[PDB]
């Protein structure tokens, strides 16, 4: 089979998750590290208006890297395939937590809630807006910790030159000049109510009528919301970007300290500099080459084979594993 | 969410087994009869006429090889089909993971392939996209037909000449050819990096015979894989065809078994004890097949009847 060729040098491939629509999941083993993986197959034949957001999502995940981001390991292409070979998230969506039980406690929501904060800060701190914040795009890892996917909707605010109606915030919708990070805090200020409430803080039979909902910003506080629940759901649900919380001010706010007592830490654990020596070393012997040709090389960061096996190699470092490629 | 509080009424969800774009599809247990469903959900801003067309079809297809419609549902945002339950996986991915079927397991297989689609040929449509990945294995490893947003262009790899060129049942049988290799072969007969050279090869309709491949497969091919759609075997030759026979000696058997007129006493009168009526008003209720949770019901009710379970409503 033609279009398997080059990946089945790599990977094994393990059973299929499913299909929907143009993008088939199968897991599969690295096979010089024995990691598992995820791997997205894309049919190019089916995926059609899909094609430039494939590529706005490669293009982010190749710059971005964090412990609460879905990590991109390699991509590769075929006449009729796109694979993105992915970081193991068997844990589910966020979403499908959400509707299997009624609504988080806060102490539940806080735990989840810090975990989106540090990836999306992340993002921002990158030049990045993710633009469709929603917890069908929050999986969760073997470890039960968030990963943020779908990067496909993302933009430079200012670079060179957006998703579900309900996450999506009053200037977005109305297609306004911004620094962009901002709408972002806006769909973390929905996501943070549908945890605690169980359902969204805007929501209507029509798309005309959630719009107008969503411009006038007015929304219920249930009954079962502590005071300082509403004080920062009202910080973040704010109609004018401008007077919304800021990320600096949300990392330490006292509702996201509250039971932890200090301030959310976003900064990566994962650098594209700063190369691990173990994991070099290693690489070094298996390709018979010296370390100083395998460091320039890794540091091109081309997202082929030698990129899959430095990143799933560190991960086996994390795991506790031997630093061994097999 | 507003989109999802109709379908929560009906079906309990469980996790996704995939996304691609406006498309998702999540397992989940329909709550009257404990039987599990895939629901696939179709987001309306994020193709329309092609998701319309597939419906179109289902609500008149009804056949042991194709994959049932129970219901559909639609909000605002959203259009939700209630499928049959394929655990199995696609045909594409078993075929894979053996690197290729013996001439013995192709037969099991295909002979379920010719079923289904000498019935949809019977109800005058053309699948027009047959190829493995369009081929489910539900839970007893049966067969079932998918993806009919193409009717009566698809995979190139998988298309006639005749289409290719614009000048539907012969079609169809092609399709079959390239699949009936790809299952002995694990490859296909033609195939390219380019969309012309790839045309070019289909058009002059040669391709490698592997030396695994029996006399009898190899005739078989010949008469599926004729470029001229006037020469190609017939749909009524296939079904008692010598290769097809071999160790079964009775021809395919494409009926359904799956009427929309005859109905079964026993999901009927069940169904009148849950919705409070006689027999009669519920049958004629049944009969208007509106593909809303009736009909999901009663066609569950049906399925947990012919797996041997108590024909009961919880
Ligand atoms: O890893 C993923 N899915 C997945 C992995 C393992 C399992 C599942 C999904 C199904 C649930 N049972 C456990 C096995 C996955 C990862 C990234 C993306 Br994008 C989409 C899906
Ligand atoms: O049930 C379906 N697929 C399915 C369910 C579970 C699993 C799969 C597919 C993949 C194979 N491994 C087991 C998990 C299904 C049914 C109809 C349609 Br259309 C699309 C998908």
């Amino acid at each position: 089979m033609k279009d398997y060729d080059e990946l089945l040098k790599y990977y094994e491939l393990h059973e299929t998750i499913g299909t929907g629509g143009f993008a088939k999941v199968k897991l599969a083993c690295h096979i010089l590290t024995g990691e598992m993986v995820a791997i997205k197959i894309m049919d190019k034949n089916t995926l059609g208006s899909d094609l430039p957001r494939i590529k706005t999502e490669i293009e982010a995940l190749k710059n971005l890297r964090h412990q609460h981001i879905c990590q991109l390991y390699h991509v590769l292409e075929t006449a009729n395939k796109i694979f993105m070979v992915l970081e193991y998230c068997p844990g589910g969506e966020l979403f499908d937590y959400i509707i299997s039980q009624d609504r988080l406690s806060e102490e539940e929501t806080r735990v989840v809630f810090r975990q989106i904060v540090s990836a999306v800060a992340y993002v921002h701190s990158q030049g990045y807006a993710h633009r469709d914040l929603k917890p069908e795009n929050l999986l969760f890892d073997e470890y039960h910790k968030l990963k943020l996917i779908d990067f496909g909707l993302c933009a430079k605010p200012k670079g060179n030159k957006c998703g579900a109606l309900a996450y999506a915030a009053p200037e977005l919708i109305q297609g306004k000049s911004y620094l962009g990070s901002e709408a972002d805090v806006w769909s973390m200020g929905i996501l943070l109510y549908v945890l605690m409430c169980g359902f969204l803080p805007f929501d209507d039979d029509t798309a005309a009528a959630l719009v107008a909902k969503i411009m006038r910003g007015k929304y219920d506080v249930p009954k079962w919301l502590s005071p300082s629940s509403i004080l920062l759901l009202q910080q973040m649900l704010q109609v004018d970007p401008k007077k919304r919380i800021s990320m600096k001010n949300l990392l330490n706010h006292p509702w996201i300290m509250q039971d932890y007592n200090y301030p959310v830490e976003w900064q990566s654990k994962n650098p594209f500099i700063h190369l691990d020596d173990d994991c070099v070393t290693e690489l070094s012997v298996h390709h018979r080459n010296n370390r100083q040709t395998m460091e320039d090389l890794i540091s091109l960061w081309q997202y082929d084979h030698l990129t899959a096996t430095y990143l799933l190699l560190l991960a086996k470092k994390a795991r506790g594993k031997p630093v061994r490629l097999r």
